[PDB]
Protein backbone atom coordinates (compact mmCIF):
# COMPACT_ATOMS: atom_id res chain seq x y z
CA UNK A 1 0.00 0.00 0.00
CA UNK A 2 3.29 2.10 -0.18
CA UNK A 3 3.52 1.80 -4.10
CA UNK A 4 6.87 3.30 -5.52
CA UNK A 5 8.26 5.71 -2.81
CA UNK A 6 10.18 8.76 -4.63
CA UNK A 7 13.70 10.17 -2.36
CA UNK A 8 13.90 14.00 -2.03
CA UNK A 9 16.12 16.21 -1.77
CA UNK A 10 14.49 19.14 -0.25
CA UNK A 11 17.14 21.87 -1.10
CA UNK A 12 17.44 25.64 0.07
CA UNK A 13 17.98 26.92 -3.23
CA UNK A 14 17.36 23.59 -5.67
CA UNK A 15 15.57 20.09 -5.22
CA UNK A 16 16.34 16.77 -6.20
CA UNK A 17 14.05 13.74 -6.27
CA UNK A 18 14.70 10.02 -7.12
CA UNK A 19 13.38 6.50 -7.32
CA UNK A 20 14.26 2.83 -7.96
CA UNK A 21 12.87 1.60 -11.04
CA UNK A 22 14.42 -1.75 -12.57
CA UNK A 23 17.55 -2.31 -9.86
CA UNK A 24 18.56 0.97 -10.51
CA UNK A 25 18.41 4.93 -8.89
CA UNK A 26 17.38 6.99 -11.68
CA UNK A 27 17.51 10.63 -10.73
CA UNK A 28 14.31 12.35 -12.52
CA UNK A 29 14.11 14.87 -14.96
CA UNK A 30 11.33 17.56 -14.52
CA UNK A 31 9.00 19.32 -17.52
CA UNK A 32 11.87 21.70 -18.39
CA UNK A 33 14.34 18.80 -18.78
CA UNK A 34 16.93 19.57 -15.63
CA UNK A 35 17.48 16.69 -12.84
CA UNK A 36 16.99 19.80 -10.40
CA UNK A 37 14.24 22.41 -9.69
CA UNK A 38 14.77 25.42 -7.93
CA UNK A 39 13.52 25.98 -4.53
CA UNK A 40 10.98 28.56 -6.29
CA UNK A 41 7.48 30.26 -5.93
CA UNK A 42 5.81 33.19 -7.86
CA UNK A 43 2.66 35.15 -8.38
CA UNK A 44 1.75 36.54 -11.59
CA UNK A 45 0.18 39.77 -11.87
CA UNK A 46 -2.29 37.12 -13.27
CA UNK A 47 -2.97 34.62 -10.80
CA UNK A 48 -0.55 32.00 -12.22
CA UNK A 49 1.42 30.16 -9.49
CA UNK A 50 4.54 28.96 -11.21
CA UNK A 51 6.85 26.73 -9.01
CA UNK A 52 10.40 26.08 -10.28
CA UNK A 53 12.25 26.96 -13.29
CA UNK A 54 9.36 28.99 -14.05
CA UNK A 55 9.09 30.85 -11.04
CA UNK A 56 12.92 31.17 -10.77
CA UNK A 57 13.30 32.75 -14.74
CA UNK A 58 9.96 34.52 -14.44
CA UNK A 59 11.48 38.31 -14.16
CA UNK A 60 9.51 41.57 -13.06
CA UNK A 61 10.95 44.11 -10.83
CA UNK A 62 8.27 42.35 -8.30
CA UNK A 63 10.72 40.60 -5.89
CA UNK A 64 8.10 40.88 -3.62
CA UNK A 65 5.87 38.35 -5.14
CA UNK A 66 8.42 35.63 -5.59
CA UNK A 67 9.16 33.50 -2.43
CA UNK A 68 12.45 31.28 -2.07
CA UNK A 69 14.39 30.11 0.95
CA UNK A 70 11.69 28.90 3.06
CA UNK A 71 13.95 26.84 4.24
CA UNK A 72 15.72 28.87 6.35
CA UNK A 73 12.13 29.73 7.99
CA UNK A 74 10.58 25.77 8.17
CA UNK A 75 9.90 25.01 11.65
CA UNK A 76 10.75 28.41 13.42
CA UNK A 77 8.66 31.01 15.35
CA UNK A 78 8.28 34.50 14.20
CA UNK A 79 10.66 35.51 16.95
CA UNK A 80 13.71 32.71 16.59
CA UNK A 81 16.81 34.97 16.18
CA UNK A 82 17.00 33.65 12.96
CA UNK A 83 14.50 34.62 11.53
CA UNK A 84 14.73 38.21 12.15
CA UNK A 85 18.32 38.26 10.58
CA UNK A 86 17.12 36.93 7.57
CA UNK A 87 13.49 38.43 6.87
CA UNK A 88 15.88 41.76 6.76
CA UNK A 89 17.81 39.89 3.68
CA UNK A 90 14.33 38.95 2.15
CA UNK A 91 12.19 40.84 -0.58
CA UNK A 92 8.84 39.12 0.44
CA UNK A 93 6.84 40.41 3.43
CA UNK A 94 7.29 37.95 6.46
CA UNK A 95 4.69 38.78 9.03
CA UNK A 96 3.93 37.05 12.90
CA UNK A 97 0.88 34.45 11.90
CA UNK A 98 -0.16 31.92 14.48
CA UNK A 99 2.94 32.71 16.52
CA UNK A 100 5.41 31.79 12.96
CA UNK A 101 6.76 33.49 10.36
CA UNK A 102 4.31 33.45 7.58
CA UNK A 103 4.88 34.93 3.73
CA UNK A 104 2.71 37.28 2.30
CA UNK A 105 2.21 38.03 -0.99
CA UNK A 106 -0.09 39.11 -3.93
CA UNK A 107 -1.83 36.53 -5.32
CA UNK A 108 -3.13 38.04 -8.64
CA UNK A 109 -5.04 41.22 -8.78
CA UNK A 110 -4.22 43.18 -5.51
CA UNK A 111 -5.31 39.68 -3.83
CA UNK A 112 -3.36 39.14 -0.49
CA UNK A 113 -2.45 35.61 0.61
CA UNK A 114 -0.42 34.44 3.61
CA UNK A 115 1.26 30.66 3.25
CA UNK A 116 3.19 29.13 6.55
CA UNK A 117 6.81 28.21 5.23
CA UNK A 118 5.66 24.65 5.22
CA UNK A 119 2.74 25.67 2.91
CA UNK A 120 5.20 27.23 0.12
CA UNK A 121 7.85 24.10 0.89
CA UNK A 122 4.74 21.66 0.07
CA UNK A 123 3.81 23.84 -3.43
CA UNK A 124 7.97 22.44 -3.96
CA UNK A 125 7.09 19.23 -3.09
CA UNK A 126 4.31 19.16 -5.04
CA UNK A 127 6.37 20.10 -8.22
CA UNK A 128 8.85 17.15 -7.23
CA UNK A 129 5.49 14.35 -7.33
CA UNK A 130 4.39 15.48 -10.79
CA UNK A 131 8.40 15.30 -11.69
CA UNK A 132 7.79 11.77 -10.35
CA UNK A 133 4.75 10.80 -11.73
CA UNK A 134 5.10 11.87 -15.26
CA UNK A 135 8.16 9.61 -15.42
CA UNK A 136 6.84 6.47 -13.54
CA UNK A 137 3.22 7.32 -15.07
CA UNK A 138 1.13 6.77 -12.21
CA UNK A 139 0.60 8.19 -8.87
CA UNK A 140 2.63 8.03 -6.08
CA UNK A 141 1.46 8.63 -2.35
CA UNK A 142 5.12 8.09 -0.22
CA UNK A 143 8.11 9.77 0.44
CA UNK A 144 11.73 9.66 2.00
CA UNK A 145 12.60 13.52 2.25
CA UNK A 146 16.02 13.84 3.85
CA UNK A 147 16.64 17.25 6.49
CA UNK A 148 19.85 18.86 7.85
CA UNK A 149 21.34 16.99 10.49
CA UNK A 150 21.23 20.16 12.58
CA UNK A 151 17.30 20.33 12.02
CA UNK A 152 15.23 19.77 15.26
CA UNK A 153 12.36 18.43 16.19
CA UNK A 154 9.82 21.24 14.97
CA UNK A 155 11.46 21.44 11.42
CA UNK A 156 11.69 17.74 10.88
CA UNK A 157 7.73 17.66 11.50
CA UNK A 158 6.90 20.57 9.50
CA UNK A 159 9.20 19.11 6.87
CA UNK A 160 6.54 16.48 7.22
CA UNK A 161 3.72 18.67 7.12
CA UNK A 162 5.03 19.97 4.17
CA UNK A 163 4.36 16.58 2.26
CA UNK A 164 1.20 15.93 4.00
CA UNK A 165 -0.04 19.16 2.24
CA UNK A 166 1.79 17.94 -0.91
CA UNK A 167 -0.05 14.68 -0.41
CA UNK A 168 2.97 12.65 0.15
CA UNK A 169 3.26 10.39 3.40
CA UNK A 170 6.71 11.45 4.27
CA UNK A 171 7.65 7.75 5.44
CA UNK A 172 11.13 8.44 6.66
CA UNK A 173 13.33 11.29 7.48
CA UNK A 174 17.03 11.01 6.85
CA UNK A 175 19.43 13.18 7.29
CA UNK A 176 20.93 14.60 4.48
CA UNK A 177 24.60 13.28 4.91
CA UNK A 178 23.96 10.15 5.85
CA UNK A 179 22.19 9.80 2.27
CA UNK A 180 24.90 10.79 0.56
CA UNK A 181 26.95 8.54 2.72
CA UNK A 182 24.14 5.77 1.47
CA UNK A 183 24.51 6.74 -2.28
CA UNK A 184 28.16 6.01 -2.20
CA UNK A 185 27.27 2.66 -0.16
CA UNK A 186 29.14 3.40 2.73
CA UNK A 187 27.01 1.43 4.47
CA UNK A 188 28.01 -1.89 3.01
CA UNK A 189 31.69 -1.55 4.12
CA UNK A 190 32.47 -3.62 7.61
CA UNK A 191 34.05 -1.84 10.59
CA UNK A 192 33.59 1.72 12.28
CA UNK A 193 34.52 4.13 9.97
CA UNK A 194 35.28 7.62 9.93
CA UNK A 195 33.19 9.75 7.57
CA UNK A 196 33.50 13.61 6.72
CA UNK A 197 30.54 15.25 4.52
CA UNK A 198 31.65 18.32 2.88
CA UNK A 199 28.25 19.70 1.45
CA UNK A 200 28.49 22.97 -0.57
CA UNK A 201 25.36 23.99 -1.99
CA UNK A 202 23.75 27.19 -3.38
CA UNK A 203 23.09 28.92 -0.06
CA UNK A 204 24.62 26.52 2.95
CA UNK A 205 27.35 24.77 3.65
CA UNK A 206 27.08 22.20 5.83
CA UNK A 207 30.48 19.76 7.34
CA UNK A 208 28.98 16.70 9.13
CA UNK A 209 30.89 14.05 10.51
CA UNK A 210 29.27 10.88 10.50
CA UNK A 211 30.51 7.58 11.96
CA UNK A 212 29.31 3.99 10.44
CA UNK A 213 29.57 0.86 12.28
CA UNK A 214 28.08 -2.30 10.37
CA UNK A 215 25.28 -0.25 8.78
CA UNK A 216 24.18 1.84 11.71
CA UNK A 217 24.96 5.87 11.48
CA UNK A 218 25.80 8.31 13.79
CA UNK A 219 25.89 12.11 13.55
CA UNK A 220 29.14 12.75 15.35
CA UNK A 221 29.52 16.43 15.20
CA UNK A 222 27.85 19.27 12.41
CA UNK A 223 29.63 22.70 11.31
CA UNK A 224 29.40 25.00 8.66
CA UNK A 225 28.01 28.61 7.88
CA UNK A 226 24.21 29.32 6.62
CA UNK A 227 24.95 32.14 4.58
CA UNK A 228 28.15 30.40 2.58
CA UNK A 229 27.12 28.81 -0.85
CA UNK A 230 27.11 28.99 -4.77
CA UNK A 231 25.07 32.21 -4.68
CA UNK A 232 27.71 34.28 -2.81
CA UNK A 233 30.05 33.18 -5.46
CA UNK A 234 27.74 34.62 -8.09
CA UNK A 235 27.34 38.02 -6.24
CA UNK A 236 31.30 38.68 -6.26
CA UNK A 237 31.36 38.13 -9.86
CA UNK A 238 28.29 40.28 -10.52
CA UNK A 239 30.11 43.14 -8.61
CA UNK A 240 32.92 42.68 -11.03
CA UNK A 241 31.03 42.88 -13.40
CA UNK A 242 28.97 45.80 -12.48
CA UNK A 243 32.55 47.79 -11.67
CA UNK A 244 33.87 46.68 -14.86
CA UNK A 245 30.62 48.21 -16.72
CA UNK A 246 30.78 51.50 -14.90
CA UNK A 247 34.57 51.94 -15.30
CA UNK A 248 34.10 51.49 -18.54
CA UNK A 249 31.45 53.33 -20.02
CA UNK A 250 30.69 55.64 -16.86
CA UNK A 251 26.79 54.17 -16.13
CA UNK A 252 25.49 52.76 -13.66
CA UNK A 253 23.65 49.23 -14.03
CA UNK A 254 22.15 49.12 -10.35
CA UNK A 255 20.09 51.79 -11.10
CA UNK A 256 17.74 49.51 -12.79
CA UNK A 257 16.94 46.45 -11.18
CA UNK A 258 15.58 44.03 -14.70
CA UNK A 259 19.03 44.07 -15.44
CA UNK A 260 20.97 43.21 -12.66
CA UNK A 261 18.22 40.30 -12.44
CA UNK A 262 19.65 39.40 -16.11
CA UNK A 263 23.34 39.87 -15.36
CA UNK A 264 22.53 36.92 -12.42
CA UNK A 265 21.03 34.55 -14.30
CA UNK A 266 24.31 34.22 -16.67
CA UNK A 267 26.82 34.76 -13.93
CA UNK A 268 25.54 31.65 -12.77
CA UNK A 269 25.03 29.96 -15.88
CA UNK A 270 29.48 30.78 -16.94
CA UNK A 271 29.75 29.86 -13.11
CA UNK A 272 28.80 26.11 -13.99
CA UNK A 273 30.17 26.01 -17.44
CA UNK A 274 33.58 27.20 -16.30
CA UNK A 275 33.39 24.21 -14.22
CA UNK A 276 34.20 22.55 -17.52
CA UNK A 277 36.05 25.00 -19.13
CA UNK A 278 38.61 27.62 -19.00
CA UNK A 279 37.11 31.18 -20.17
CA UNK A 280 32.70 31.54 -20.72
CA UNK A 281 31.18 33.85 -22.68
CA UNK A 282 28.18 36.23 -21.12
CA UNK A 283 25.97 37.92 -23.05
CA UNK A 284 22.92 39.47 -22.70
CA UNK A 285 20.83 41.93 -25.15
CA UNK A 286 19.86 45.54 -24.68
CA UNK A 287 21.37 45.34 -21.32
CA UNK A 288 21.06 48.70 -20.06
CA UNK A 289 19.35 51.54 -22.03
CA UNK A 290 19.56 49.45 -25.34
CA UNK A 291 23.30 49.31 -25.42
CA UNK A 292 24.37 45.42 -25.07
CA UNK A 293 26.35 43.03 -23.31
CA UNK A 294 29.15 41.17 -24.02
CA UNK A 295 32.19 40.51 -21.90
CA UNK A 296 33.77 36.98 -20.82
CA UNK A 297 35.11 35.47 -17.41
CA UNK A 298 37.76 33.00 -16.86
CA UNK A 299 38.20 30.14 -14.49
CA UNK A 300 41.13 31.64 -12.87
CA UNK A 301 39.18 35.56 -12.31
CA UNK A 302 36.67 33.39 -10.95
CA UNK A 303 39.02 31.69 -8.34
CA UNK A 304 40.68 35.08 -7.46
CA UNK A 305 37.46 36.72 -7.17
CA UNK A 306 35.84 33.89 -4.47
CA UNK A 307 39.79 32.93 -3.10
CA UNK A 308 38.71 33.92 0.51
CA UNK A 309 35.09 32.32 0.25
CA UNK A 310 36.49 28.86 -0.70
CA UNK A 311 39.23 28.97 2.08
CA UNK A 312 36.88 30.17 4.47
CA UNK A 313 35.25 26.17 3.89
CA UNK A 314 38.24 25.02 5.82
CA UNK A 315 37.94 26.55 9.32
CA UNK A 316 34.55 24.40 9.47
CA UNK A 317 36.09 21.02 8.61
CA UNK A 318 38.92 21.82 11.50
CA UNK A 319 36.08 22.85 14.10
CA UNK A 320 34.36 19.30 13.41
CA UNK A 321 37.23 17.05 13.77
CA UNK A 322 38.32 19.32 17.13
CA UNK A 323 34.64 18.87 18.64
CA UNK A 324 34.84 15.06 17.66
CA UNK A 325 38.51 14.23 18.88
CA UNK A 326 39.89 13.85 15.86
CA UNK A 327 42.59 14.54 13.47
CA UNK A 328 42.78 14.79 10.06
CA UNK A 329 44.06 10.88 9.52
CA UNK A 330 41.45 9.51 10.97
CA UNK A 331 38.93 10.31 8.48
CA UNK A 332 38.49 7.23 6.15
CA UNK A 333 35.79 8.90 4.08
CA UNK A 334 35.50 12.29 2.32
CA UNK A 335 32.13 12.61 1.18
CA UNK A 336 31.71 15.95 -1.19
CA UNK A 337 28.05 17.01 -1.19
CA UNK A 338 26.48 20.19 -3.11
CA UNK A 339 26.87 21.68 -7.25
CA UNK A 340 29.42 23.96 -5.48
CA UNK A 341 32.05 21.01 -4.95
CA UNK A 342 31.86 20.74 -9.03
CA UNK A 343 33.99 24.13 -8.40
CA UNK A 344 37.93 22.63 -9.70
CA UNK A 345 39.34 24.25 -6.96
CA UNK A 346 36.53 23.54 -3.77
CA UNK A 347 38.33 20.16 -4.98
CA UNK A 348 41.87 20.80 -5.06
CA UNK A 349 41.22 22.74 -1.46
CA UNK A 350 39.83 19.89 -0.07
CA UNK A 351 41.88 17.25 -1.15
CA UNK A 352 45.24 19.25 -0.21
CA UNK A 353 43.67 19.67 3.29
CA UNK A 354 43.22 16.00 3.48
CA UNK A 355 46.95 15.83 2.69
CA UNK A 356 46.00 14.23 -0.75
CA UNK A 357 43.50 11.33 0.35
CA UNK A 358 40.64 11.23 -2.75
CA UNK A 359 37.02 11.78 -1.68
CA UNK A 360 34.28 9.23 -3.23
CA UNK A 361 33.91 9.74 -6.81
CA UNK A 362 30.96 9.06 -8.74
CA UNK A 363 27.31 10.55 -8.22
CA UNK A 364 26.78 14.18 -9.39
CA UNK A 365 27.51 15.75 -5.71
CA UNK A 366 24.22 17.81 -7.17
CA UNK A 367 22.34 14.47 -6.95
CA UNK A 368 23.96 12.57 -4.08
CA UNK A 369 21.02 13.34 -1.71
CA UNK A 370 17.77 12.45 -3.52
CA UNK A 371 19.96 9.64 -4.67
CA UNK A 372 20.33 7.95 -1.15
CA UNK A 373 17.02 8.54 -0.73
CA UNK A 374 16.27 6.71 -3.28
CA UNK A 375 17.80 3.86 -2.29
CA UNK A 376 16.21 3.61 1.32
CA UNK A 377 12.94 4.28 -0.80
CA UNK A 378 13.84 1.08 -3.15
CA UNK A 379 14.02 -0.94 0.04
CA UNK A 380 10.71 0.43 1.20
CA UNK A 381 9.02 -1.77 -1.68
N1 LIG B 1 28.80 22.62 -12.62
C1 LIG B 1 28.70 23.53 -11.64
N2 LIG B 1 29.76 24.29 -11.36
C2 LIG B 1 29.72 25.22 -10.38
N3 LIG B 1 28.62 25.45 -9.62
C3 LIG B 1 27.46 24.75 -9.81
C4 LIG B 1 27.44 23.72 -10.85
N4 LIG B 1 26.20 23.18 -10.81
C5 LIG B 1 25.48 23.79 -9.85
N5 LIG B 1 26.23 24.75 -9.25
C6 LIG B 1 25.82 25.65 -8.13
O1 LIG B 1 25.42 24.94 -6.93
C7 LIG B 1 24.44 25.68 -6.22
C8 LIG B 1 23.22 24.81 -5.86
O2 LIG B 1 23.62 23.75 -5.02
P1 LIG B 1 22.66 22.51 -4.69
O3 LIG B 1 21.95 22.04 -5.95
O4 LIG B 1 23.53 21.54 -3.93
O5 LIG B 1 21.55 23.32 -3.78
P2 LIG B 1 20.75 22.97 -2.43
O6 LIG B 1 20.57 21.46 -2.27
O7 LIG B 1 19.55 23.86 -2.31
O8 LIG B 1 21.82 23.48 -1.31
P3 LIG B 1 21.63 24.69 -0.23
O9 LIG B 1 20.41 24.24 0.54
O10 LIG B 1 22.95 24.68 0.47
O11 LIG B 1 21.42 25.96 -1.02
C9 LIG B 1 24.04 26.82 -7.13
O12 LIG B 1 24.61 27.99 -6.57
C10 LIG B 1 24.62 26.52 -8.50
O13 LIG B 1 25.04 27.72 -9.17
Amino acid sequence: DVGTVVGIDLGTTYSCVGVFKNGRVEIIANDQGNRITPSYVAFTPEGERLIGDAAKNQLTSNPENTVFDAKRLIGRTWNDPSVQQDIKFLPFKVVEKKTKPYIQVDIGGGQTKTFAPEEISAMVLTKMKETAEAYLGKKVTHAVVTVPAYFNDAQRQATKDAGTIAGLNVMRIINEPTAAAIAYGLDKREGEKNILVFDLGGGTFDVSLLTIDNGVFEVVATNGDTHLGGEDFDQRVMEHFIKLYKKKTGKDVRKDNRAVQKLRREVEKAKRALSSQHQARIEIESFYEGEDFSETLTRAKFEELNMDLFRSTMKPVQKVLEDSDLKKSDIDEIVLVGGSTRIPKIQQLVKEFFNGKEPSRGINPDEAVAYGAAVQAGVLS
